[PDB]
């Protein structure tokens, strides 16, 4: 697939957790919404993300 730059957001589908993703290399056009699970290892980037929601 394509790489995970960044995680911008998160939320629930039916219970189950998505993150929206931004890809390096693409615009922000293309970012997505992943299931959690699917995203691969990038759990650094995961970590980054809610720490800067608990921040506010």
């Amino acid at each position: 697939e394509y790489v995970v730059e960044k995680i911008l957001g998160k939320r629930f589908v039916n219970g189950r957790p998505q993150v929206l993703v931004k890809w390096s290399g693409f615009p922000n056009e293309n970012n997505t919404w992943e299931p959690l699970e699917n995203v691969g290892n990038c759990m650094k980037l995961v970590s980054d993300f809610e720490s800067e929601v608990f921040r506010l």
